[PDB]
């Protein structure tokens, strides 16, 4: 049984392109009309903190939820650094190929569809995630393509990261990764 996913939406994007408003749209999850609105305590998907969602935090989504904002790149280090504080627990993704045509094969920065399939299958809700995914022609690539990495994650392993990002600096190296959409 899928956790209940809430989403806060900047309005920025055209939405017949966004993958958050399809994910709304066939009910994996609903929209909040404010941060403050989004549930207290839940687990929050943030690309800016650098602890890593595991398995075990699949008690949390459970109960409380799983949360995210769906905004611009450009304009998401802003957004998440300076609109949510204490009231979440934040975690980033293990670190995962994009499989969206735009940034297809690139590192750390997905689709919210993307992440929130991702969230899931870390936290064992795999059918969940690949039902998500499907939503995409492309979507089930994601999996393939990350397998061996996934397969560690789910299992608690973190050390592929350092080996796939090819740092030992991997704080900075997600920091980079996210300044370059920053900047540009
Ligand atoms: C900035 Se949003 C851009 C949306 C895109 N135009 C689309 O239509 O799908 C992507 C959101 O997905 C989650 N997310 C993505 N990657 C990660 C990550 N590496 N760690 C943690 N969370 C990640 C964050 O909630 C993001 O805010």
């Amino acid at each position: 049984m899928i956790p209940r996913v809430f989403i806060y939406r900047l309005p920025q994007d055209d939405p017949r392109k966004n993958t958050a408003i399809k994910l709304v749209r066939f009910g994996f999850a609903q929209l909040v009309d404010s941060i403050k609105a989004l549930p207290s305590g839940s687990i929050i998907l943030d690309p800016t903190v650098k602890t890593p969602l595991t398995p075990s935090d699949r008690v949390i989504a459970e109960s409380r939820g799983l949360s995210l904002i769906d905004c611009s790149w450009k304009r998401a280090v802003d957004v998440h650094t300076k609109f949510i504080r204490g009231k979440f627990i934040r975690r980033r993704l293990p670190l995962l190929i994009a499989a969206n045509p735009t940034h297809y094969g690139k590192p750390y920065i997905l689709s919210t569809i993307e992440a929130v399939a991702a969230a899931l299958y870390i936290m064992g809700f795999k059918d969940e995630a690949m039902e998500v995914l499907r939503l995409y022609k492309w979507g089930p690539n994601f999996i393939i393509i990350n397998q061996k990495y996934l397969e560690r994650y789910a299992a608690g392993d973190l050390s592929p990261e350092r080996e796939l990002l090819g740092v030992d600096d991997v704080d900075n190296g997600l920091e980079q990764l996210m300044r370059v959409l920053t900047n540009g």
